[PDB]
């Protein structure tokens, strides 16, 4: 049995896959600090945001395709890798690690560091692009042009992968935290209510689409002039209004991307068409606005939240 591990650090989920077994831990990227020292990490955590009590903190060390706080995420880390290993494994363990396009050296030099004070002894790094393709099934190792967009949390990520490299890659900060942040501010410039990061996050789920029609929830937050809770009911096509503007900074980003391509590796793109991944990929009628925007057929991968890391485990094993 071994004890290699890839791992995806994700802003929103961190995901492990172990060599021999697959995929084994799916938790939250959340830290929860009492008053510091580490009380709860992932699942836990998670359920604490916008719940701590004034001797307690929830953290995410990750927010926009960046490491934030350094510390609090070195922690997390370790405690994940700590969560897997398994003692009657094999030793030297081997650890791919996930990271941006657009990751600086620090952030790099740190993510490694990190690992091995965790027990790593060796550490090697993927595009996230890369692994996003391969998790989703691409051809990335043929002679054609193949395009995926990983919408997650902190950031999207739109590459473009032939010969098992990169023909193009871009990053941009928009994704699930902002997508929740639109709908926080549409409650509070037309319903004069404030919601939380979570109730927001739920209504995206919910209701949350990239094109209006309809159907309706309720939304619990506060009326900010006498403020005191107050629910008011939210419809699919309200839901598409907040959304309008970070779903439309995606669907550029696509284009820019095609702009980009040479003409042969754009027409394989438009054969089999454009792959979304990330749990961004999740958010209705999303793949419906790219392909109707880009003309292009598009393509909701399987298990989007899993992509990056099964692209990853699949080159541990190999
Ligand atoms: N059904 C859904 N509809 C809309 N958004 C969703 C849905 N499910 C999950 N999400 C969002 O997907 C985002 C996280 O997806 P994820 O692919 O895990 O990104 P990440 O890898 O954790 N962080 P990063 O890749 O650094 O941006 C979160 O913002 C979720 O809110
Ligand atoms: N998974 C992503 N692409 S965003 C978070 C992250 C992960 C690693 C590093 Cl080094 C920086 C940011
Ligand atoms: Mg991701």
């Amino acid at each position: 049995i071994s004890n290699d591990i890839a791992i995806d650090l994700g802003t929103a989920n961190t995901l492990i896959y172990q060599k021999g077994k697959g995929i084994v831990l799916n938790e939250p990227s959340v830290v929860a600090l009492r008053n510091k020292v580490v009380h709860a990490v992932g699942i836990e955590a998670k359920q604490m945001l916008g719940r701590t009590p004034g001797h307690m903190e929830a953290i995410r060390p990750m927010r926009d395709g960046v490491i934030a706080d350094f510390e609090v995420a070195e922690e997390m880390i370790k405690y994940f890798i700590r969560k897997v290993h398994n003692r009657k494994g094999s030793g030297n363990p081997k650890v791919i690690v996930c990271v941006p396009s657009g990751a600086t050296a620090v952030e790099r030099r740190a993510i490694n560091d990190s690992c091995l004070n965790a027990g790593a002894r060796r550490v090697g790094l993927i595009d996230e692009p890369m692994a996003a393709a391969i998790g989703a099934g691409l051809p990335i190792h043929e002679p054609t042009g193949s395009m995926v967009v990983d919408i997650g949390g902190g950031t999207t990520e739109v590459a473009v992968l032939s010969l098992s490299g990169i023909v193009y890659s871009r990053s941009v900060r928009v994704g699930g935290d902002k997508m929740d942040e639109a709908i926080i501010s549409y409650m509070r410039r037309h319903h004069n209510l404030l919601i939380g990061e979570t109730t927001a996050e739920r209504i995206k789920k919910e209701i949350g689409t990239a094109r209006a029609p309809g159907l309706s929830i309720d939304v619990k937050g506060r009326d900010l002039m006498q403020g005191v809770p107050r629910e008011v009911r939210i419809s699919e096509k309200q839901a598409a209004d907040a959304l309008a503007e970070p779903v439309g900074q995606i669907v550029e980003a696509v284009k820019v991307a095609l702009e980009a391509t040479p003409p042969e590796l754009a027409s394989d793109i438009a054969d089999k068409g454009i792959m979304l991944t990330g749990g961004g990929a999740l958010l209705r009628g999303l793949d419906a606005e790219i392909r109707d925007h880009t003309g292009l057929p598009v393509t909701v991968a399987d298990d989007p939240l899993s992509c990056v890391a099964l692209g990853c485990g699949k080159v541990l094993e190999h």
